[PDB]
């Protein structure tokens, strides 16, 4: 019939919930606040600002009902602040932890920085929500985890070594994960996005990610850029198949907790074949570029590939994407075509 | 004939380098700062006196020739602090980096303290010693890095989850020291130590390794506690041993760069093993204690056995321990008399 993440949209406006979302005024968070004031739940938000935007928050505004924003709380802190990490758990339900430095070039460039906030910060999180007792602890792992290692698709238990400062940082959110449950009984899930994407992805900025860049280049008519051959490959999960693994990952039960899960489609997509996906998407919208991509040097610290089985998720989750990359592709470009308006 | 060490003991004198040892003010750290003195060389301290003690540096200036001290440049300054670390790491050809906070129990009650200096402190002195283009860089990692993991002796690339966030801290030097191999070609020797003792070891303070504090307890006639059955096991490496490691390390080729090494022995003694050695060699000295052992509970996030197999460290660098236990505790006993006299 229905899969869980349908069943759980259904019970959780009629038994709300208080969550946390850090990193609430970026990407991911934006849309998750989005998603859960829909779902009409108590939503507290934290965010410094650092790479998120208010504008995220004022598009969320604009998509919700007055009454649901009025279920939201933001709290504009630093994460590696334990008194605003104090302040965002007080009487938290469930907490979703996106707050974080992403961009593998960033973390290269000034791995310090990155390991300020992807580290420390991620621990402060962990004992202020343990602190609160909060009922479950969701946090934003990821793919790069499976690093050097050559198998395809990536299984969860089967990792390789980091490629850059970045992925260090993320695999410590995962030791650090693992500890709190051994060493205080404090369950958490850690979910390994795959190269997600979607609306309020920022195009901007020195380290945008590729959907984000390409688009807003072809929009303008720039060149875009492909680094290396352009077969480097990622299953790029469009957002809304992110939201409903972190609602589940939430409510899990007690057996799948104090696991980390590939969050994914199982994909392949070969930057090659995005070049035209993203092209075609596009035109397909009125928006021409004929222009060939231009390729340069592979990036430091890159993954080759990147496909994965989510066989667990799905099995222990529930876990059940719907969205595949055109599909994600369709609805992502004409936000982007407004954005750039 | 003699040991690659021997024969560097006779070099270092006719070329002298400067090395920099962060924690220089601590057990281990002043133990390296007494013999480089006494071997010719130019060394740059760092510390902050968070565990250290400048007693020690006391200590260490009445056992070398004054013109040996005048070899040494002290900075009282924290890793956690990049300012501190480029200053240390000036005109330095060899990085001995020590500084840390040990002590599973520490990080167990305050994850945060311990991250902070151990995860945040290393990434600053990896990134002051890269910048400072340093000759060699050698840190000191940790045997509780093969956490659960049962199988003994212990081999360098097999290992288990970790047990608590000290060996999490360790474990993660170990990650971004391949890491800054990787992306900047930055090499580096870590030495995984298995419980080193000896003189300057700390008997004083809540978190006391169990020599010191057994010693001392002794010394004193209070009751010694074992936490568990006594079973538990360990690889005592008497602070000679891990000194010899260090300036092997510091001087080794390049086939023996940006590897992991165990230091110890690899001799099994159980706790039980140890009352006894500890309580006769202080009979040997004179002191008497005639009280048994009290039994509690085990220790949380202790590790079970440890044991080292010191193979990869002999072949590569030459590692050639000539202090067993026994031999170790001989040495050590009067220093604690002395010490509580
Ligand atoms: N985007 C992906 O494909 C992907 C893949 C794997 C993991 N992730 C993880 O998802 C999380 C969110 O990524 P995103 O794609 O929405 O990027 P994003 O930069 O748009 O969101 C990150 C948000 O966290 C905030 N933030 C950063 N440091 C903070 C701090 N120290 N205190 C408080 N807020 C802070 C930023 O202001 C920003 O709003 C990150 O943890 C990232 O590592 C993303
Ligand atoms: N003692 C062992 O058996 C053992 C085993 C494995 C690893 N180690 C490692 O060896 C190193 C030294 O341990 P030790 O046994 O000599 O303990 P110690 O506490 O006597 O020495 C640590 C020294 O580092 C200094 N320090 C701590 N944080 C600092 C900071 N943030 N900035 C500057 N200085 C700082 C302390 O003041 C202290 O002098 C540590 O890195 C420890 O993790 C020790
Ligand atoms: C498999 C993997 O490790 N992915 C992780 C990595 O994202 P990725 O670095 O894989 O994402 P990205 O969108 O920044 O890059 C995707 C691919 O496109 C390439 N590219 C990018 C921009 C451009 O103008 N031209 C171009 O060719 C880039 O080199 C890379 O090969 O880090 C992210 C955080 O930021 C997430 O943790 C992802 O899970
Ligand atoms: C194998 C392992 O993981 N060892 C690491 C761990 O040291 P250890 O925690 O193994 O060293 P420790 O001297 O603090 O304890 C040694 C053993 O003695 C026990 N004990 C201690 C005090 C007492 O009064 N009674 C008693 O029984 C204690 O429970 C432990 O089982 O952390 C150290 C840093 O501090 C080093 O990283 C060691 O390499």
């Amino acid at each position: 019939m229905m899969s869980r993440y349908e069943e759980l949209r259904k019970e959780l406006p009629a038994q709300p919930k208080v969550w946390l979302i850090t990193g609430v005024a970026g990407f991911i968070g934006s849309n998750l606040l989005e998603t859960l004031l829909k779902l009409d739940q108590k939503v507290v938000g934290l965010d410094n600002f650092a790479t998120g935007h208010q504008r995220n928050l004022d598009e969320v505004r604009s998509l919700v009902s007055e009454k649901q924003w009025s279920n939201f709380k933001f709290i504009q802190g630093d994460i590696r602040n334990l008194d605003d990490c104090n302040n965002a758990c007080a009487g938290v339900d469930y907490v979703l932890h996106q707050a974080a430095l992403g961009s593998v070039p960033r973390s290269i460039n000034d791995p310090i920085t990155s390991n300020a906030t992807n580290i420390d910060g991620f621990l402060n999180m962990l004992i202020a929500a343990r602190d609160a007792k909060v009922q479950s602890f969701t946090y934003a792992a990821s793919s790069s985890t499976y690093g050097d290692h050559p198998g395809l698709p990536k299984v969860e238990d089967t990792i390789g070594k980091p490629l850059s400062p970045y992925a260090v940082t993320k695999y410590v959110n995962e030791l650090y994960a693992d500890v709190f449950s051994r060493c205080y009984g404090f369950s958490t899930i850690g979910l390994r996005y795959f190269n997600v994407f979607g609306r309020r992805q920022d195009p901007n900025g020195a380290y945008a990610a590729v959907i984000p860049k390409w688009t807003s280049s072809m929009i303008q008519g720039d060149d875009v850029y492909i680094n290396g051959d352009g077969e480097t490959s990622r299953d790029f999960c469009y957002i809304e198949n992110t939201v409903q693994a972190n609602l589940l990952a939430a409510t899990a039960g007690l057996d799948a907790r104090n696991q980390v899960y590939n969050i994914a489609v199982g994909g392949r997509t070969s930057l090659n074949q995005l070049f035209f996906a993203l092209r075609d998407g596009l035109a397909e919208n009125g928006v021409s570029y004929h222009r060939e991509p231009v390729y340069r040097d592979f990036r430091e610290g890159d993954v080759r590939h990147s496909l994965a089985d989510i066989s667990k998720a799905a099995k222990l989750l529930g876990y059940a994407p719907k969205y595949d990359v055109s599909a994600g592709v369709a609805l992502a470009m004409p936000w982007y075509i407004m954005f750039l308006k």
